[PDB]
């Protein structure tokens, strides 16, 4: 499927920039990640 | 935009309740997140 | 609620899919989760 591939390039390119970041940089951004998905986990727990 | 700003208090206060967890719930945590994030990414592997 | 208990059951199938996995694997999939996710919030961080 077209959309599939495409949202692989994203992902690709998304790990791209991912590998240029710090150590340090990189935990900043998994906290932020995990936090995210807490509150979509939330907010779809209400609706859900 | 109002929502973006809605939305880094969501993540603050997100963070804020994580960094109160002990080292293993946080452990717990994100292995419910990683879990839920690869559902989210079937279902939508689906429709998209 | 229904949805709610399925929920649940779907994460914990991918926990145990999960698990199977090889520690290389499983780093493996916590980049592919990481990327996702900031895909998913640059694309949001757009329309809201
Ligand atoms: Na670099
Ligand atoms: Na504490
Ligand atoms: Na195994």
């Amino acid at each position: 499927d077209e959309q599939r591939r495409e949202l692989e390039e994203k992902i690709k390119w998304k790990l791209a920039e991912l590998a240029s970041k710090s150590e340090e940089e990189r935990k900043e951004i998994k906290l932020r990640v995990i936090a995210y998905v807490l509150v979509q986990l939330e907010d779809l727990q209400k609706n859900l």
